[PDB]
């Protein structure tokens, strides 16, 4: 069990880490092992001078805080979504970021769904809810998100930015906030689009070559957002259990929606749903035109990831009668 | 009862740039907030208009009045009633007739109402750099008017507070959109692009058949309410000099009060907060010259020449504060 998932963790420089088989092998914490791993993995621990057990503390509490009974947006979401950011940021055509740069990457990644209840920011805002009207309605949970990530910072041998310098802290809390901040999907099209014209203007030697923060805060947004649209990139095995889990949780947000009388949002109602079809348009409209615009980016360093996606979109279309 | 027929009659001039304020203040028992609202929305028939009871209006303006913080010296309930009565006025101009609706009117002084509720008299940047929980709750973005704002919609839910009970679900979804995009739009850290859209819409703006402005869209239409709150939230160098005065002593209170709690902690000092070695006069200047004076007369330009006397009143009050420096 600890040696099967020892040499689990091995393959964690890999696009296909087998998460599922980790989360169960690590008793339901897979943020916890899959976040300490990387981190030794990229020298953080040392280059930060983060106490290993204040590391672990932190990723427990960050991870009771991921809802259970939630089917997607829970700490395996939250693992994936860490994993897949750092095999991006190992991206040949990319050490262009520092190494506040690629902790801020990392740590936004782990806090960037915690604490979902389940359902969508519309949602929230046209229940009412508690959460839309303290954060106005402007990216209501991506808020929240990051307001629980940096509190649980203040719990007891937590705060794994304790030897950070005050410069760093503020830096990294910034990029952090900026990051989260990009993974709300009303931002997607906004966020393709100046991904668009930076590789229209794309500067290499080919290293890419960012100098301003504008542009590499950037490429960390669009990174980390394709490392949360990155269901339909990885093997089949496991792009059918991130689809279970997320129309599980459309079926129940619609099932809310329906037991209030309030509209039944697409995609979520129960009796009324193709699950493949929606898939194929989810990639023709989102995750392919994302994945093939940050594959010009590093072309080729993207080439597999973009063949897996158009695997998986083909054999999810061959499964359509 | 005589204290309340001057209040009366104090109130006669809520249309008017320049309202004795701080008396209305006086007269009314610390209830400027209310007096001044209430008067505003029976001038404007807003109470029929949206079916708005009185009791209710009554019951949520003194909640809403009692979230203001009474120790604070500028950021309390007589910054929110100056506010609200001169967005009414700037409402009231002729380049701007029937061309916002009820519901735009209403959201604009409503946001008036709660731009500053339950400050605390520091700023965000203060705020941010304590590590305050408002600053760790809003992830250092607009902390204090994204908390004016949650703050303002909560108290609506208290016992009979619901003055937009009556509104159509698509007249408050409509409302609560431009009240957001109004208060947020309050934040100082967003004044020079504000301004830079303001400008750019004076160099192009278009008017009516009848002379007035026209705005065929929601961007265009929520720029000039979010400048116009901006512009009465910044108005107090436009007031008559014995009203900026009074306004420049709180101020200043404040900023000396936060950099009092700025140097109990070893913080670098706010600048114009060190009440040791400032310069109430200098700073008034600047602050014209570089802020007030800019985005004031860019208004004028857009609503010209309705605002011709607030223009000029601006511009002899930064005369006369700078007179006093030599
Ligand atoms: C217009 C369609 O856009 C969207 C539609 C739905 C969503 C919702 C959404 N959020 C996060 C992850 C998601 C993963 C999913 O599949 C995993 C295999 C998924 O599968 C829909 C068929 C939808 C997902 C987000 C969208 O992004 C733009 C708002
Ligand atoms: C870009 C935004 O700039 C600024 C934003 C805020 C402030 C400080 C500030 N905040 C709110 C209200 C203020 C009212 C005042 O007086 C009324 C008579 C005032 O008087 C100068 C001391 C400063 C004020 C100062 C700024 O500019 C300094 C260069
Ligand atoms: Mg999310
Ligand atoms: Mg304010
Ligand atoms: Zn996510
Ligand atoms: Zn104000």
């Amino acid at each position: 069990q600890e040696d099967v998932l020892a040499k689990e963790l091995e393959d964690v420089n890999k696009w296909g880490l087998h998460v599922f088989r980790i989360a169960e092998l690590s008793g339901n914490r897979p943020l916890t092992v899959i976040m300490h791993t990387i981190f030794q993995e990229r020298d953080l621990l040392k280059t930060f001078k983060i106490p290993v057990d204040t590391l672990i503390t932190y990723l427990m509490t960050l991870e009771d805080h991921y809802h259970a009974d939630v089917a997607y947006h829970n700490n395996i979401h939250a693992a994936d979504v860490v994993q897949s950011t750092h095999v991006l940021l190992s991206t040949p055509a990319l050490a262009v970021f520092t190494d506040l740069e690629i902790l801020a990457a990392i740590f936004a990644s782990a806090i960037h769904d915690v604490d979902h209840p389940g359902v969508s920011n519309q949602f929230l805002i046209n229940t009412n809810s508690e959460l839309a009207l303290m954060y106005n309605d402007s990216s209501v949970l991506e808020n929240h998100h990051l307001a629980v990530g940096f509190k649980l910072l203040q719990e007891e041998n937590c705060d794994i930015f304790q030897n950070l310098t005050k410069k760093q802290r503020q830096s990294l809390r910034k990029m952090v906030i900026d990051i989260v901040l990009a993974t709300d999907m009303s931002k997607h099209m906004n966020l393709l689009a100046d991904l668009k014209t930076m590789v229209e203007t794309k500067k290499v030697t080919g290293v890419l070559l960012l100098d301003n923060y504008s542009d590499r805060i950037q490429v960390l947004q669009n990174m980390v957002h394709c490392a949360d649209l990155s269901n339909p990139t990885k093997p089949l095995q496991l792009y059918r259990q991130w689809t279970d889990r997320i129309m599980e949780e459309f079926f129940r947000q619609g099932d809310r929606e329906r037991e209030r009388g309030m509209e039944i949002s697409p995609m979520c109602d129960k009796h009324n749903a193709s699950v493949e079809k929606s898939q194929v348009g989810f990639i023709d409209y989102i995750v392919h035109p994302l994945w093939e615009t940050w594959a010009d980016l590093v072309h080729p360093d993207a080439q597999d990831i973009l063949d897996t996606l158009e695997d998986n979109r083909e054999w999810y279309q061959s499964t359509i009668p």
